């Protein structure tokens, strides 16, 4: 699973109709699952907000 | 195709003569095209105003 | 060792109980360790400050 | 040839006295050279004021 | 989701018992899903073989 | 532009018809074009037999 | 902690006495730690031969 | 300074004259300097013969 960071990028399929978005992601690397104990609430408190 | 991210480096090139920026690039890996409908409004209002 | 940017997720682990954040890491990569002389007392300044 | 971004870290050396710091560093990949007409005028200008 | 390329190290986990590996992952950073019209023959029938 | 390494996956797409497959990209980081004088003969003799 | 690929490069150091080689790293990006059921035998053999 | 993985590409340039090669480069990052003392005599036997 992903999560986007920004928008790019504007073009047109394929198709020759439907419009693209270029979009931006988040690496997953660099990124790992931790249990809650190890994070610091703050990075967690920032993340509520989002 | 690619977009311009900033400037970080000035030089003279091979030619003695011209003058050469350092470009950084934003990579075009960890990113995609996807169809209007995956993306959210936000992300997009924010490319129309770049 | 490493240094956790920010939150990016939320999920349960595998026990079924555990909350799971989804942390991003600076990476590694492009990271050297380097005498106190060959840096600019700037960066480290704003180091002190973090 | 290569430029800071920002230290994220502090310790001591193999000689046991020396400090050292954790030295950020941009990517050189995702970066080229090119001549000053492919470039924008604005990234250049934002360049010299760095 | 994931596709493992090797086991690069050997430690003992956090309960002080079990014996966890480092597994060395594919980047998911260029890596796209691609109809089965885009992509040559010959790569499909080398990961049929895997 | 972009060439195809291997292929480490296989889905069916959001139809539920379509078969995908997912396609390894080689890096475009770490890609520079540059003149035929340049570069060593025998690496584009590798590349005439690809 | 870390693991060489290979030796990439040669040079003589600042104290214009002492020989440096440049090492590349296994990026510790896309790497991640787990435990001994989720990998396959096959890998940690192979691992066990290195 | 850099050294090239393989060529992977061919174009006519700008001019509309000169050939230009598509060339991968090695990642800088991911690769430090070390003196002669902590690396294998392998890895450095291994670049000799390159
Ligand atoms: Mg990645
Ligand atoms: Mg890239
Ligand atoms: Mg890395
Ligand atoms: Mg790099």
């Amino acid at each position: 699973y992903a999560v986007a960071e920004s928008v790019i990028g504007k073009r047109v399929g394929d198709d020759g109709k439907t419009i693209e978005y270029l979009v931006k992601w988040t690496d997953m690397s660099d990124a790992t699952w931790e249990p809650q104990d190890n994070v610091d609430s703050t990075l967690v408190l920032l993340y509520q907000q989002q």
